[PDB]
């Protein structure tokens, strides 16, 4: 193959993990997958396919923003027979009780983008994740002794929004974390009949800017990828 | 007491099941609740409180439409300490594979209404259910050997829409059932910090054209009610 | 028989008075109509057909909100030959010089609902009543010695609006009363080819906070009814 | 003197007839007004003040489009004590049963402009005329033997609309005439606290394509004027 | 001839300069054109054709507002073979560094209007001028030793806006001048394949509050006119 | 430094060239810049600073989509004192007369994103480039014997849009090319007072899918970078 993915049917697994930063795709491939092979290099957006406890899995970065992940998720769904897409990354929190490094599952994703209105006759489309995929992630987290919060995410189109008051609105309606893809990926999944989920670890807090050692961020990132990988094995059962 | 509810703090359980039809409320109370007392009759919107296997439960109609159910769920949450509201109604299908008598659970709900937009600064609020309630519900239907699909519902403002092109859209983006309140109820729950879930049985198929009616229809409807009642018992454990 | 009305062409007169409260429909039929006969109880939305000074009149509640009265007004207009709908309901005042028990005639109706935008390719549709019906009502009022302000009403989707600033805007633009149906009825009448008028009794003040009290509500409630009924006779002449 | 009117408080009567065409203002002042005096020629937007059967009347063009008549109606209302504005203009018919020379009274006015949405927090404002003025006009018409339809007008921003399908929507909703000011005037009157009414003569048919012809345009043009003028007298009584 | 222009193919040049004021049109013609004949007077919108240094030029007012100038520019392009339209008006500044008597060229134009949205499927159409005309204009002002700023204009629907918060916005995003037609004219030009440019002199500063008036103001206004006339001579070479 | 740029004030030039694909930043640095140095590697988004004919210049990829380039352009403007941003990439054409490999300058950029409406109080912001930067690019192109088309670009948020009819609308309003950043970058520039320009070479054509050798695409890409680099030197004069 496609404009952004130079590969053929079969190169990708039916389950693709999608980190924001491409650099992270390689890290995932060599750290959690076995017998990994490179399946895409276009635009430096490296893609890998391999196995995790016998389960075939693919990993590749989806880029920053809704327009970006919309391209990749769509091509994967429609051209490589991808059934599930798990986005793994970070988010900013707005609720006082949502601490840093907390794991958040996007059962739903609010947004200020127009993609879904363009798709849904300018009405309100509830960009949601696949339920089974949400519960798998939650059960997997539980098994790893991790606490996982489930609820709405907010997919911002502007990391630097002109409306600083929107953060208060998000806080008032329970938004768990602010990121930039969920709403988009959920839109594509519904459009092409596939299943999607977004998992985020809280990076910063719009509140008091705390601090996390590079070691801690590393630990939390591996925890999230484990949740994702284990949730897939749960979904297969 | 409040404008639309002639009761006092205590008259309701902390969990309220809400069908659209007040007459259906009475039916629920006399069929599944023991020692059900009538706690409200204002505007004919019958409310009842009783016990289901020892747990205090209430059931009350919320009328038809987001504007209607918004008033009641809100007054329940803010004046009668209700912590959970489970809407138990019917819906029409648009997807071919969704058959009559199918039990649908609205993890999320799309909509025609402009209510959440008024709440979310004209942005996209993903009206979603409470995850634990969705899961409790799924597990209960499972214990009763009932197949329940989880996904998106569509909350229409107009039961007689002037544009039927919207149905192809709902179908394309996978909406499981068409009703008229979920989006409103999930908006209220988020706005006032409560938890809500909407469970529906398909009573019509806007596709093959067919409105269910038989001992079978009534059997499935009661299953939905038992899934709702049983889900609170699970939420308790 | 339609989906929400178990009646047959003929059970309803060509004009129907419609309060939001089903119990009011009943009260009206008992207090002002002769030979009152119940013609509908589906969903407890009581309907009646009687005689007023010899004229065949019908009265039936329509429920709370645009979605609700849209269903009932539509069904009446298309399956029961109803030519005129007169909504006789309650509203909230926002102007200082408007006090409880005041009777307002909605020559027009503003709204925050999306129904009409949906019907009008997203442009501005001026939800307006039928001129002769407004004139009849104004004339019926003078003949009764009752005062009645004619002007704009505001049909709200959220009785509990999270946007309090909007009331200031309504005030500045002279909204006489805040209710929840007008714009919808006027929307339906235009779409289905019938005529409608909304008469409302100020049951409370949005600024001062005063609900219906004393025995005053009754006669003023009856004033609205008297006006609606007489205006029907003036229209016949 | 305001930015667009070189006059002084007093040069204008408390009611002003306003055609879109400055040359019509002139014709009206010469044909129907006694002691006509020019009170404005800024931007060639001719204004006059005379006497009609003893009543001080004023007539001034307002130009084409909402932005234009918004400026003039505003300036008149805030700096020249004008209490009533009667727009006497031309419109296009869209309904089959509406033919050239027909006189329509805009009880309300739909529009595709954004002015009112701007004034009304993006909600629906029902641009409506002053009831008594509409009633006066209807009465003045019967006394003249002239026919006049009362109802909705549609104020268009684009005389040459690229959206032809919209005319079908207008037709379905009974728009009596398509013009370019009503919604604006009604918008201004409400905002600045004055009263307005629009009377229009069907100068052409949007479906059949027929513009003003023969000597008929004149008397029918004069019919509208006669009605507007008389209605002013009825209002005085 | 067309509804608003009483002329015949040929009466105009292929280039029309358009001030908002018809009286200003006459002023242009008698001041800069040789042997100017009047080619239109319908509705008082004076149009003139003459020659500037041997090149055939026309000048005509377009009235005030997008709805007004849209009608005229359109009829000029589609019925009188006009290929270029140069609006020459005034504008108010919002930016501190923009002083009175400053010549502004609208490379682009923002707007309040809903016209382009009707044209562009509710999306964002960037109303822009014709590049060559902008450059011709810049070069001409340069040859005349005049400093001309190029940028965005704001086309307001309401000269008396109900929200002054919009001015801080225009200023923040760098809008150079506030007028009422450019966006409309650029929309028409694109819709009918013509070329348009809007040149403005700052006659008011909504900031320091100051409306220019002196021999100086009139001197700058004539410069703008010469920049416009001279720009066509350049476009020819 | 910033969340996405790990560098300090001074590391970047006041002029930054921004290709879509990061891989292209390195190619530009080693092919057209001298004494280049790496200034950013975060997320693999490589940035370089160096000189072109003595002129200090920086190059770095901005990623795919408005949300992405919005982040980088903003941080560069506000944290590294960047004055000008030139985006260099490709686009799809919709006009029959726009051939492949044609150079297009985005004087303006239409879009279906909501970023500018969020910024401009939901009104129409004309996302435009800096004029001088546009003319420099055009003159530079001319000097290289290259033909450059100037006009509107369309910044799509969905590379795979559900509305296939939008391409016809774009064609009707002269859109020169379809890409995905312009509107966004122009928005940020206006918000933070900097200058921006977008240059694109036509890659595909929504019409007949022609073909271009890798050699030809290489030649055209170098031509575009030369235009950009030379336009900067022209802007300095």
């Amino acid at each position: 193959a496609t404009p952004h993915i130079n590969a053929e049917m079969g190169d990708f697994a039916d389950v693709v993990l999608m980190p924001g930063d491409p650099l992270r795709a390689k890290y995932i491939a060599e750290t959690f997958l076995e017998d990994a092979r490179e399946v895409n290099n276009v635009r430096g957006m490296l893609g890998f396919t391999g196995t995790y406890k016998g389960r075939k899995i693919s990993v590749m970065g989806h880029g920053v923003g809704i327009p970006s992940c919309s391209i990749y998720t769509k091509e994967l769904i429609t051209d490589f027979g991808v059934k599930k897409i798990i986005r793994v990354g970070s988010c900013g929190a707005v609720l006082p009780h949502v601490k840093l490094r907390d794991v958040v599952i996007g059962m739903g994703a609010c947004t200020d983008s127009k993609v879904n209105r363009i798709r849904f006759k300018d009405h309100d489309f509830a960009a949601i994740a696949d339920f089974d995929m949400v519960r798998n992630a939650v059960d997997a987290a539980k098994a790893l002794g991790i606490d996982a919060r489930v609820g709405n995410l907010f997919s911002a189109d502007l990391f630097y929004s002109p409306d600083g008051e929107m953060f208060d609105v998000m806080e008032k309606y329970g938004i768990l974390g602010v990121e930039m893809e969920a709403a988009g990926i959920y839109g594509v999944a519904a459009e092409f009949g596939a299943k999607a989920l977004t998992i985020c670890t809280v990076s910063d807090h719009i509140r008091t800017h705390e601090q996390t050692t590079a070691a801690e961020r590393q630990t939390t990132f591996n925890d999230m990828i484990k949740i994702a990988l284990e949730s897939v094995l749960l979904g297969d059962k």
